[PDB]
């Protein structure tokens, strides 16, 4: 029995918002679980210390399923973004304990390794498809084996994933949201020319993805993706808000490259109808936003019925708490298909060490025992919250769209 | 344009837990929505304060729709009870606005009257059958149309719905949830002989409702459905739960006693499939947990093209703002099926002065303008927050099950 004695949640702003659970059992050991949600962070530092970390105290934590079902039925009201990403904090921390207890990492209790390390993909960006190009280039010599390329669109101001930043994309950047102006048109008879360009100069070995950020409808991603077929891309990405799941269907009647989509999924029922009707190849949702390793791998196994592969989402609102735990997930799993891993601050990984690697186009999450990473209160207290919101995106017209 | 100048979060707890939201703007108009989320009320208290409510400062109030765009796609993350809930409020808050501008209630500016009130249905329930089918007759002699009707498991110590409360049920009863244990078997086996008194009782012209509330699988409650076809229930209430919604297909093949469900829904998205497949005869989805007048009517209109009619959940855990909002929307449909009615405290009510009346078994929201509801700030002030949790549920060998 590991009786949980305290259970606190730490905010703190190292570069950007991340919000910590740390849970203590009896005997001193202790776990961290990753409760960040980008832009609403508040709402699950409340969700967990006003409502959930009550019921923590005095359980045991070896009962993993069972505190995780607890907290998902018990909530009465299922589900959604804030409830699964409180859940998935707990659910790390328990992952964290139990293999500190075992005296193993995370990853050699849910299969073993699959492989050798986790191959991941980096975050090309410009101005000018010249400018995106040559961003990829550095990323090619930096060893990376997939990059995303993103470009501006030409006659728009701003675009998603274009900024000042290389290594990484920072997109909640002000008190209020920035607002943003957006043209379909303008980028769907302008974004094929960048993957044209990319595989003349980059080649046909690397990995190339594209993120479409929800701005489109089936039919116009049915030919964003027919456009894009000539140079092969690993995936498209968000092509369309996913509510309406059989809103893929037309994308799959017409396209042939492939599909990912899932980094806001809150649960597996905003999947089942695009696994089970086999319309995306890649599941992109994680164990911070979609309720921990517990319920991501139940996901991942019946995704590999249906063809799907794990394409975890990996930007800087994900801390090296849900890192490490991706990676010990990653690694434990045959339908493994990339991992995404934008570059976090210097001062985050200061205040989250860890032991996780990054060599040769590839992390692994190390040997330490639990997940391998723990948080350094005494750093995070220097660092306080500041309120950043993500941004909104606005037709020409002013119709309010999806960012 | 009407700006606004200032929106502010109450919270108080006159018998129970309430959060409000009170937007006032430039000229003095106010209006108030309701945000209560039971027993997780803090969460939708910091979405509201801490990141949705620095974005309304400044906006016209005309723009409903616009405002509930920005707030629904702007989040990112999309959706979930938190996040819909803290939409409701500003939605109601935002047609309480209109309906004062414009010098009318706020049925006038959905559609106008439909029918000359709503009718409900009361809360009877007892440990012994005998004890539900005498609170049924008090019901009845109080001019209720439609009861619904909960009595105790024999070989169970507690129940559903079931408790020493006769006008209304308040189940957020502890600081820690309370622990119940369940036996499906003794409840499929012994719930059918409550219908077969009451109609020897109460005759065949009251329409007589029941709450299954979550305890069944789809053959279960097909079979439960069948048991209860003699009686003639005018519905049979969340008998499975819904994420799988192909669930309900088995239960539609083998019953013709009518379904609802759906007082936990956040969006349209949750009865997409419920209603397009024709699964369910009362959507309970309500103005305060599926965001809001605005949202409600749209899936109203949806609704009404399956047979599909309203049902809107009523439980305590609705403020008076809430049961103002939902009596305007219910005068101003076509498919208007039932409104569910549970008594607040006489200090909610002083709390929550409102115009809506009650007489021969139907509600009327009054014709004052706006929504006829507002907070009194100082008697709410003496009523301080008090944490209170929903049950939990287990089976017999101590499975995690639904409350
Ligand atoms: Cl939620
Ligand atoms: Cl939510
Ligand atoms: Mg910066
Ligand atoms: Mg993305
Ligand atoms: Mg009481
Ligand atoms: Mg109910």
């Amino acid at each position: 029995m590991l009786k949980i004695i305290d259970a606190k949640v730490i905010v703190t702003c190292p570069g950007r918002n991340f919000v910590t659970l740390k849970i203590t059992t009896e005997d001193g050991i202790t776990g961290v679980g990753d409760a960040t949600l980008n832009g609403r962070e508040l709402s699950v530092v409340s969700f967990l210390q006003d409502h959930m970390v009550p019921s923590l105290i005095g359980r045991d934590a070896h009962q993993i399923e069972d505190i995780w079902q607890f907290f998902y039925r018990g909530s009465y009201w299922r589900g959604g973004p804030v409830a699964m990403t409180a859940l998935a904090a707990v659910d790390m921390a328990l992952w964290d304990i139990k293999g500190k207890v075992a005296g193993l990492p995370v990853y050699q209790l849910l299969g073993g390794a699959c492989r050798t390390g986790v191959t991941v993909y980096g975050h090309a960006n410009g101005e000018t498809i010249e400018d995106t190009i040559a961003e990829a280039v550095k990323y090619k010599a930096m060893g990376y084996k997939a990059i995303r390329l993103q470009t501006g669109v030409p006659g728009l101001a701003s675009t998603y994933g274009v900024s000042k930043d290389k290594m990484f994309y920072e997109p909640a950047d002000n008190d209020l949201p920035t607002e943003n102006i957006w043209s379909t048109a303008k980028y769907l008879n302008s974004v094929p020319k960048l993957f044209e360009r990319a595989r003349e100069v980059l080649g046909w070995d690397v990995h190339l993805l594209h993120d479409v950020h929800h701005r489109l409808t089936p039919i116009e991603a049915a030919r964003l993706g027919k456009d894009l077929e000539p140079y092969r891309l690993f995936w498209l990405e968000d092509s369309v808000p996913a509510e309406n799941q059989a809103g893929f269907r037309l994308i799959r009647q017409h396209t042939t490259t492939p599909l990912a989509v899932g980094e806001i999924f809150a649960h597996v029922w905003d999947a089942k109808q695009l696994i089970e009707e086999q319309l995306i190849d890649y599941l992109r949702a994680t164990v911070l936003h979609a309720g921990g390793i517990t319920n991501l791998k139940k996901i991942a196994a019946f995704a590999d019925l249906h063809h799907v592969k794990t394409g975890c989402h990996g930007a800087t609102d994900l801390s090296p708490v849900t890192m490490a735990a991706a990676l010990h997930f990653d690694m434990s799993i045959t339908n493994f298909g990339l991992q995404e891993y934008m570059r976090h601050t210097p001062e985050t990984d200061a205040v989250f060490p860890h032991a996780y690697t990054f060599s040769d186009g590839m992390l692994h999450p190390g040997d330490k025992p639990g997940l391998g990473v723990d948080i350094d209160e005494d750093l995070a207290a220097k660092h306080p919250y500041k309120r950043a919101y993500l941004p909104v995106n606005r037709l020409e017209d002013g119709t309010m769209f999806n960012w």
